[PDB]
């Protein structure tokens, strides 16, 4: 999906809980390409893409972490995950 247009939508919707792709709320879980791999459901065990889990994950929560679905638009969700993988592939943080 689109990155650029994902960072709107990060900028929007998950800056206040993940500034920096930190985690304010459970530090260690934080949108680093290390601890995505070791922490995110899915794309930790290999069965999904970076992406598909973001995309996942914003959709559904997961723990402290709210659902958007319903709040945010496909695209949207769509967007924000290929905005966290690029940003985390490419060390962008
Ligand atoms: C604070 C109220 C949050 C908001 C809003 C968003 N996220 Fe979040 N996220 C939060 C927590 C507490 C956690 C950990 C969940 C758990 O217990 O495992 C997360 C996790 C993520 C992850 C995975 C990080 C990892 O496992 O290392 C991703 C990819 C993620 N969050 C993305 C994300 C996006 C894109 C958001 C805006 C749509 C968003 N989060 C909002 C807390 C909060």
């Amino acid at each position: 999906a689109d990155a650029a247009a994902g960072a709107q939508v990060f900028a929007a919707n998950c800056a206040a809980c993940h500034a920096g792709g930190n985690n304010a709320v459970m530090p260690t879980k934080t949108l680093k390409a290390d601890a995505l791999k070791t922490y995110l459901a899915g794309y930790k065990d290999g069965s999904k893409s970076l992406e598909e889990a973001v995309a996942y994950q914003v959709t559904n929560g997961q723990g402290a972490m709210p659902a958007f679905g319903g709040r945010l638009s496909d695209a949207d969700i769509a967007n924000v995950a290929a905005y966290i993988a690029d940003q985390a592939e490419n060390n962008k943080w």
